[PDB]
């Protein structure tokens, strides 16, 4: 698919057996989801962005379906105001920007 | 151009008739630059993040050119650790998601 940007390029995530609605973001080295429980081990991480650094879960190898395509890799848990894909796993379904 | 993500979208703007980088960056509704001087009057807003909030100035109709892609529109000045491009111009510019 195409996603224009005249909002917010939404799309629907699976992600340990949950639906959530995450934010297609390129500004974002990582992806990053609200508080929820996945399997396996973990490390605390700092990530900082504008208003400064929260604390995460960091996870690795998790499996995520992002519109429809899947993918693996490391997702962060925490705080965070808004689901984010970020370019860890943008890499993996192929996205691109383009103009 | 067709931009993949496996490092950060940066690219060179310029605004003022200085040359800057910035990130292209789809997960930002608006476009958010480090401290400069910029013409004109601004207005508040407050802008969040994922560490909380910063106040930021807004000033509108300024001219930037992104990639060597000429803009006119909103830019935010403040303590953004880095500079961001976001919807509001991406848009200006034709910028899609593609997968
Ligand atoms: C967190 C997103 C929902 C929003 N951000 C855009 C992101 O792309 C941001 C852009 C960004 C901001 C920043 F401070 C530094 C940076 F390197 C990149 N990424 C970011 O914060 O990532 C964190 C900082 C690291 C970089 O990637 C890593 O993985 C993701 C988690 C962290 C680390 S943002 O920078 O806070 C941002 C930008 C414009 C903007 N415009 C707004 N307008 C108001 C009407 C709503 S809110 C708003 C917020
Ligand atoms: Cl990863
Ligand atoms: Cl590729
Ligand atoms: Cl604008
Ligand atoms: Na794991």
């Amino acid at each position: 698919p195409q996603i224009t940007l005249w909002k917010r390029p939404l799309v629907t995530i699976k992600i340990g057996g949950q639906l959530k609605e995450a934010l297609l973001d390129t500004g974002a080295d990582d992806t990053v989801i609200e508080e929820m429980s996945l399997p396996g081990r973990w490390k605390p991480k700092m990530i900082g962005g504008i208003g400064g650094f929260i604390k995460v879960r960091q996870y690795d190898q998790i499996i995520i379906e992002i519109a429809g395509h899947k993918a693996i890799g490391t997702v962060l848990v925490g705080p965070t105001p808004v689901n984010i894909i970020g370019r860890n796993l943008l890499t993996q379904i192929g996205a691109t920007l383009n103009f």
